[PDB]
């Protein structure tokens, strides 16, 4: 399979609360074989302005990502960052 | 050394002259060691709009990616894509 890339985009609004998302957002990330790339790394803005917190997250299969973003837990932790900050999110496939 | 990951999110007017931004962008690419993960791969949308072509390529080092951008050679290519296209690109700085 080709890989799929879950990518992130993400401004917080409220940082207490968005640690509540990505720790009950970790044994989803867990379950599906996420590997983390980068995750609020420093960003070179180059054209366009960027969130300040970007993730970029590869995964064994688009299947594998879309199947994570539909798992009970994940959608519960979703739910929490919905409303503590602003993203957006997709998967790309990865080059075959 | 983290990695640099250079994302590009692109909606293209016209194919045509945006097959001559990838291939005279080519040469810089493969000077700087880029290792393109994905290359306009099929996208689904989890939350908010994403533009059609997203790009994820990932270089030995943020400084890799960021000479790359800056070169010549691909300022030249860039000038190509920036008539024919939307476009918003970063690098985002692997982890570490």
């Amino acid at each position: 399979m080709a890989k799929g890339y879950w990518i992130a985009q993400v401004d917080v609004r409220d940082s207490e609360r968005y640690k509540d998302y990505v720790s009950t957002a970790k044994p989803a990330f867990e379950r599906f074989g996420a590997n983390f790339l980068a995750r609020g790394g420093s960003v070179t803005e180059l054209e366009g302005t960027a969130r300040a917190r970007n993730v970029v997250i590869e995964f064994p299969s688009v299947q594998h990502a879309i199947d994570c973003y539909n798992s009970p837990e994940y959608q519960a932790a979703a739910k929490i960052r919905q409303e503590v900050a602003d993203a957006e999110m997709m998967i790309v496939e990865g080059i075959g």
